[PDB]
This record gives structure tokens, C-alpha cells and sequence, in this order.
RNA sequence: GGGCCCGUAGCUUAGCCAGGUCAGAGCGCCCGGCUCAUAACCGGGCGGUCGAGGGUUCGAAUCCCUCCGGGCCCACCA
């Protein structure tokens, strides 16, 4: 007997598969052929600017020479390796050789590496291995089984029928406001109470019938319960990082920002907020880097609204990915306010000069503003999967949109 | 005491000094759409009679007259 930590990515197409179905089927074979699959599957998420899930799921079986072979299989049946953009790979590691790993899959989550930096993984512990085409997968493959996961939460996955695969998704809709409305925060970001939307049931190729995150077995299986849906066929629960902020990176620990990555910076508004067609704005806040633009796009939402109350001065922390030099807005916190105010020329019932009064004096007012200081999100509909809604931090200042 | 600018939908604006698609647009906004993808025009829609008052003219947002509201500049007195 061994213990063994089975790792899959990149394995279905722009009309193919979940490839956390694929990990599924062969959980299926593995656990009536080979062995018995211990406790839940993972289902880590990499570095989300990358040019993106992967799964992983800890075995016991008798002989890991089979045991490739027959995830190989399902990798070779179930996997539209016909698509260019499907590169497909496996990892095998050893229980114990686990956590030797935790490093370059922390770098893969929160960097940009290439396949060499996986291979010479892979070389440096000789570890079981499957490749396919480029084979780009293999980086995923291993970050998902070294990925820590200090703080995660869980997402019970529903499966349709092959048969019903294609076809529109119905489901009680309303069942899941219900849902929501007893569980939450417990089971939490599946619906949009404000922009109203059921942002947890896909609209894709793959046979993923729902996807219900909370935080724990208890929740999710009441959730299953108490709601209503299409015939479940397959069903399986995954530990994953989902909304644990684990890309960010903290400014206090690195020199430039590059682009593809992600971060947490504090800085004061520069230039004011403004639009352009559609909705999209952008504001440029000063920081210890130096002129950080930051845009707060309009799938955002309601958040905008927040945005826009800005003003040259603020003192705010902002959470996001930089592409386009810019610092996408997953969440902003108002560190302290500016006071600004207002010059009008007084009267009797103008002015007459440079030097030459009008009064001497011009009406100097402080406008109060209404923007407030605290942490403001996006809403649901424009969550991020690792970005950490609100409801989860334990800090004051918090406007959770639900 | 004189010299100016500026005012079009809730905002920000094309048009205006070459007066005859008397109304374009972006944001917001109401309503929908899209997403396993942070996302640099996703859609429609309501909405203005062009600051007010007057004059010119077949005709004005458009040229002219003044007023209100903002807001600026140069002299001068002391
Ligand atoms: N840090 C990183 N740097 C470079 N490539 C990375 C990376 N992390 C992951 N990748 C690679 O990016 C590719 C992702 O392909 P897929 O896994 O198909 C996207 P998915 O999001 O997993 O597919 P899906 O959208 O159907 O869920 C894989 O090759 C994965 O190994
Ligand atoms: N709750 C989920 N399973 N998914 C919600 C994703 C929302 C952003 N597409």
C-alpha cells in the first residue's frame, strides 16, 4: 500500500469539460479499481491574471504503476485533447513528498512561471508523471498538490446527466434566494441579492449542473437539501482556496509592481475619479512605488457608485490585479477622509482686479462629503473566486453588498 | 470708472464666426443582457427647444439688445 497525491490540469476545451469532472471520473474508477480516494478532493485556483483552476485528490492505492495508467485513461477518453488550447497533465507524488512542494505552488498562484520550473520539479524528486501534447498542464498539476491551505472553504459541485449535457439548465431559481436566506453567511457568495442574479450556476459546456460554496460540510449539505433543481446525477464536495485573498500580494514584500500579478497597496488619490463609454472608471492614487492608476470597471457594478465618491487627498488600500499597468478594484478600504472645500465670490445685494478685493476674502467653504471610511467589495455577480468577499475578514468598516 | 469670457438634457458636451439632418454624444439614470474569464464602446430606453426677455430675418442654439448667474482682467480714486 501507498499513499499518493494524484494532481490533473489544462484538460478541457472552449466547449469541452470541468476538469474537476475529469478528476471526478477518475476518483470513480480509482475507487473501485485500485484503492480508496481519502477524504475531499481540492480544487485550487492559480494565479488568476495568467495568459484557471486545477485539481488534485490524495489516494491510497496498492500499486502506483496501475495507478497512472488508469487516470491516463480518463485523460485519453474524457479530455478534448483534439483543441490546441488543451494541454493535459498528470502528477503522482508521494504523501510524504507533499509539502516539499508547497513553495512553487505558492509561486504559481501568485506569480508567472514556465514549463522548465515544473519539469525540474518533477526532476528533482523523480516524481510519476503524465505529459500530453506541450504538456503545459504539469505546472497546475503539481500547484495543486502543494498548494497550503491555511484558511479554505468548500464548494459542493453538482453534476448533470450525460445525456442531459447541452441543454438549457433549469432549477427553482427562487430556491436558491431561500437557500440564501438561511444559510448566508454560512454557505455565501451563490447569489446576488442586489443586482439580482444566481451567480452560481454556470452557463458552459461542462456538465457542471450548480456550484454552492460556504464554509462548512454542515451548510453545504443542508443547501443540497433545501433546494430546488434538474435531476443530480454526479456530486462531490471540494476543498478549495476560494475567496482566501491567496494572490494578493502585500506591498510591504516586493520592489515593482509587474504586470500578472496581484496586490494590496495603500496610497492617496492623485487624480479624481472619471468614466469613459461603458460605464468603466479610473482614478490614479500615489504610493510608495510611485503613480498607480486603478480602474473600477463596470461589471463591478454598483460598486462604481462607491468609487466615484473619491477625492484628491483620500487615504485608501487597494486590493486587485495590475494588467495594463492598472490595479483592477476587487476592493477598496477608505484609510481616513480629506476635507475639501468650496471659494465663491461673495455679494452685496465679483472681481475687480488682481489685488483689487471685490470684500477682500472669497467664500471658503467645507463641503461635507458622504463617501465613508471602511472596506467596500464588489458584488457577488463580479466576485473573483480567491478574492476574499467581506462577510469572511474580521475587521470593522465593512459594507457588505449582498 | 472701463475691458473680457462663460451658460445646450441631472451631469460633462458636438454644433456655434461660414444661421435652414430646431438637435448629436458620453456618464448617470429606468429596464434588460453577459461570466467556469477584473472585464478599456454590452445593450436598449426615458430625457433637451438650446440661460431668461426682445429684435433681425422665409427663417436662430446659431447674428444683434439687455438681464440674471458664475467667473476674470486693467485703470483710478483714496
Ligand atoms: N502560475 C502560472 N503560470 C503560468 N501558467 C500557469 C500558472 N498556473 C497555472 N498555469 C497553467 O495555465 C493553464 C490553465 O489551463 P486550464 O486549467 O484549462 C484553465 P481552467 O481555468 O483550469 O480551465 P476551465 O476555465 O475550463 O476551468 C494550465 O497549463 C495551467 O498549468
Ligand atoms: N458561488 C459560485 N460557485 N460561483 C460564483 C461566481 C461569481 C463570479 N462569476
Amino acid at each position: 500500500h501507498m499513499r499518493v497525491w494524484v494532481g490533473i490540469d489544462d484538460t478541457d476545451s472552449s466547449r469541452g469539460m470541468c476538469t474537476t469532472y475529469l478528476a471526478v471520473l477518475a476518483m470513480e474508477r480509482v475507487e473501485r479499481e485500485l484503492g480508496k480516494v481519502i477524504g475531499f478532493p481540492r480544487l485550487i485556483r492559480l494565479n488568476p491574471t495568467i495568459p484557471n483552476g486545477a485539481v488534485s485528490f490524495l489516494v491510497e492505492v496498492d500499486d502506483v504503476g496501475e495507478l497512472v495508467d488508469v487516470v491516463n485513461e480518463v485523460i485519453i477518453e474524457h479530455a478534448m485533447l483534439d483543441d490546441e488550447k488543451t494541454n493535459p497533465g498528470a502528477v503522482f507524488v508521494d504523501e510524504e513528498l507533499a509539502v516539499k512542494l508547497k513553495p512553487f505552488a505558492d509561486k504559481a498562484i501568485k506569480d508567472v512561471l514556465q514549463i522548465d520550473e515544473a519539469l525540474f520539479v518533477i526532476g528533482k524528486y523523480f516524481i510519476p508523471h503524465l505529459r500530453h501534447k506541450k504538456g503545459r498542464g504539469l505546472i497546475g498539476a503539481l500547484a495543486a498538490v502543494g498548494a497550503e491551505l491555511e484558511d479554505f472553504t468548500l464548494e459542493l459541485i453538482a453534476y448533470r446527466y450525460p445525456e442531459r449535457f447541452g441543454t438549457e439548465r433549469e432549477y427553482d431559481e427562487e430556491s436558491f434566494f431561500d437557500m440564501d436566506y438561511e444559510l448566508y453567511p454560512q454557505t455565501f457568495d451563490n447569489v446576488d441579492w442586489c443586482n439580482d442574479v444566481v451567480v452560481c450556476i454556470p452557463n458552459t459546456p461542462c456538465p457542471v449542473l450548480y456550484g454552492i460554496r460556504g464554509e462548512s460540510v454542515e451548510a453545504l449539505y443542508k443547501a443540497m437539501e433545501s433546494v430546488k433543481t434538474e435531476p443530480v446525477d454526479r456530486r462531490m464536495i471540494f476543498v478549495t482556496n476560494h475567496a482566501t485573498d491567496m494572490h494578493l500580494i502585500g506591498e510591504e514584500e516586493v520592489h515593482r509592481l509587474e504586470n500578472y500579478r496581484s496586490y494590496r497597496l495603500r496610497g492617496r488619490v492623485t487624480l479624481e475619479p472619471y468614466d469613459i463609454e461603458g460605464g468603466h472608471v479610473f482614478f490614479e492614487i500615489d504610493t510608495k512605488f510611485g503613480s498607480v492608476k486603478c480602474a473600477a470597471f463596470e461589471p463591478t457594478k454598483q460598486f462604481r457608485n462607491v468609487i466615484r465618491l473619491l477625492r484628491k487627498g483620500d487615504v485608501v488600500e487597494v486590493y486587485g490585479s495590475m494588467k495594463k499597468d492598472t490595479i483592477n478594484l476587487e476592493k477598496i478600504q477608505i484609510v481616513e477622509l480629506a476635507e475639501i472645500w468650496v471659494e465663491k465670490n461673495p455679494i452685496c445685494p465679483e472681481s475687480a482686479g488682481r489685488g483689487q478685493g471685490f470684500a477682500d476674502e472669497k467664500l471658503r467653504e467645507k463641503v461635507e462629503r458622504e463617501l465613508q471610511p471602511g472596506f467596500y467589495e464588489v458584488p457577488p455577480s463580479a466576485r473573483r473566486h480567491l478574492s476574499k468577499p467581506l462577510i469572511r475578514m474580521n475587521v470593522e468598516g465593512r459594507h457588505i453588498f449582498r
